[PDB]
């Protein structure tokens, strides 16, 4: 159902390091988990450097990141790992999503490379999902982290459309919405995305 | 919901290597998945040697094993990782379940060591679960394996009772049954165990 030590029992807060220094992600999560008694703090506030993302799956990377933060802070740790996985490319860009076009990758060059890679893919074989894996480790050596995996299916376009969001959003067409992820508003994207799903799953698993 | 390539579509069979040479596990799984069109084969039939279990979680080990088999056979791969996690010991024996008492570990010496480790644990603080994590990788570099995690709660006894099963069964008391895992029959244990749960989850995720 999932074991003890994920929430405090329980007038006090439990401090939990989030494995990012990203203030937006930290604000979002601290705000959601607040009510469960979790005091969420960026790993950067506690002097944690970036972990080397050496895993070959989102789950392995999320766990590696969470473990590094927990090991350096001696706190329980939450991490995420996210990316785009294209069926016809066996799940690529996958764990190489952020760095797909190499050293000096940028969002645009990443997406442009994905279009080039997919230029001869038939129109009906362009399925893809964004994935967000969240993990929660009680301590660095916890053998049974909670793991929350959200995903969001779409289809890769042939040209970019829209300027909202980030990353591959301009080429990720969402047939249920009749537009790309970058044409959605932030509120509209948040309601349906892989990250929205994984947060819902997490909040719901901590209820429990 | 979970992506393509886990079942064939679909008069043919898809061969899938199970990451064990254990004939009982292979018979059980081949028999369950048969109907879904999966042709399950022990990794030992295909000449796969044991992978080094280097991960610090059941999920990391199950994935490592599945990836090694898939990489050596070029087949999709299923693996499991299982063990006993005791709350008061932070999840130990955990990934060291099979080897808990070291080099030349046996079931009995493992369990006897767990009793010694837990001898001063109050009677009401002896919670534990067995965990079984099953994973299914489409190929060695698949970034989004299916992951099925079953667990089974119990309480660690102060003495062994019963001679059925294996491993820590003689000291894992199951309050809903009023006996230890080793006092259950094989059919009774199978119906409720961490492995029973993970198989149910897998069979149900392949339905889908
Ligand atoms: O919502 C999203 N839209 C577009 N691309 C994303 C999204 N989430 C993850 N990605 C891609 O996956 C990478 C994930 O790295 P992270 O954002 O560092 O976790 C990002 O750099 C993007 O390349
Ligand atoms: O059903 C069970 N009963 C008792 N111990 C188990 C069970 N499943 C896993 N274990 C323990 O966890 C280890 C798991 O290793 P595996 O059986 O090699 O997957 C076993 O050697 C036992 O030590």
């Amino acid at each position: 159902h999932h074991s003890s030590g994920l929430v405090p029992r329980g007038s006090h807060m439990q401090k939990v390091v989030l494995a990012t220094g990203n203030v937006g992600k930290v604000r979002e999560l601290a705000s959601l988990l607040s009510d469960f008694g979790l005091d969420i703090v960026a790993q950067t506030d506690l002097g944690v450097d970036s972990a080397e993302e050496t895993g070959l799956t989102f789950i392995e990377n999320a766990i590696l990141k969470a473990r590094h933060a927990a090991k350096v802070t001696a706190l329980p740790a939450i991490a995420d790992a996210s990316g785009l996985a294209v069926d016809v490319l066996g799940g690529a860009p996958g764990i190489y999503s952020a760095r797909y076009s190499g050293e000096d990758a940028t969002d645009q060059k990443n997406l442009q490379k994905l279009l080039e890679t997919m230029k001869d893919v038939p129109d009906d074989q362009r399925q893809a999902r964004f994935h967000c894996v969240l993990v929660y480790l009680r301590h660095a050596e916890d053998p049974t982290p909670l793991v929350c995996h959200g995903s969001w299916p779409g289809v890769i376009t042939r040209e970019p459309a829209g300027t909202g969001g980030f990353g591959y959003d301009p080429i990720f067409f969402v047939p249920s919405e009749g537009k790309t992820a970058a044409e959605l508003t932030r509120e509209e994207k948040s309601a349906i995305s892989h990250r929205g799903q994984a947060l819902k799953l997490l909040l719901d698993a901590l209820r429990n």
